[PDB]
């Protein structure tokens, strides 16, 4: 028989990344992940089509890729932009139709965390392929959030403009981050976003956060977000 086993879960934050590995010994194309807490039965996260497609639950399709390795007899789920509902935790066995379930994985767990100035944060250091989530409190009060936008910048080189987001809710994004980049306002609490999911060695830079207000442009200090492996 088949004996499954699955690592490389943790704790995490908001947005945040995890890699979730599995392996096996004793055809590796039929294995989803599923997902368990405890107070609702568990569910399945990604299985597959019998042509051979990856179908994801629609409540995270564009979060978590479901990659594998035939060479090492290895799976993977790489998962960024978590959500604390992702709490839970992760199996292996299979998930195409009309195949044998194999024996039961113990699981890896996953847990997710939660004079005018700007105040940003989030900032950390990542693998390649990882997604933080970057934010930007105002520090007013609630006296004036306006429209915003952030830009980077790598020590001794020219600043860049990477996503803004003015006050009718539109977005416009660098072709440096086209497609991975996500800015969201969430106005509730008068602070503004920006999620970042499949960083690169060169995204590795210190990221600030410009709202232009009165008269003069203001800044903050701006975190770090480092991403070399």
């Amino acid at each position: 028989e088949v004996q499954l086993v699955e690592s490389g879960g943790g704790l995490v934050q908001a947005g945040g990344s995890l890699r979730l590995s599995c392996t096996a010994s004793g055809s590796i194309n039929a294995i989803g992940w599923y997902r368990q807490a405890p107070g609702e039965q568990r569910e399945l996260v990604v299985g597959i089509r019998d042509l051979g497609s990856t179908r994801y639950v629609d409540s995270v399709k564009g979060r978590f890729t479901l990659s594998r390795d035939n060479a090492k007899n290895t799976v993977y789920l790489q998962m960024n932009s978590l959500k604390p509902d992702d709490t839970a935790v992760y199996y292996c066995n299979a998930a195409k139709s009309g195949n044998r379930l194999y024996p039961w994985g113990q699981g890896t767990l996953v847990t997710v965390s939660s004079e005018v100035q700007l105040v940003e944060s989030g900032g950390g250091l990542v693998q390649p392929g990882g997604s933080l989530r970057l934010s930007c409190a105002a520090s007013t009060s609630t006296f004036r959030l306006n429209s915003i936008g952030w830009f980077r910048q790598a020590p001794g080189k020219q600043r860049e403009l990477v996503a803004t987001i003015t006050a009718d809710d539109t977005t416009a994004y660098a072709d440096s981050v086209k497609g991975r980049f996500t800015i969201s306002r969430d106005n509730a609490v008068n602070t503004v976003n920006l999620q970042m999911n499949s960083l690169k060695p060169e995204d590795t830079a210190t990221y600030y956060c410009t709202a232009r207000v009165f008269g003069r442009d203001i800044r903050g200090q701006g975190t770090l977000v480092t991403v070399s492996s």
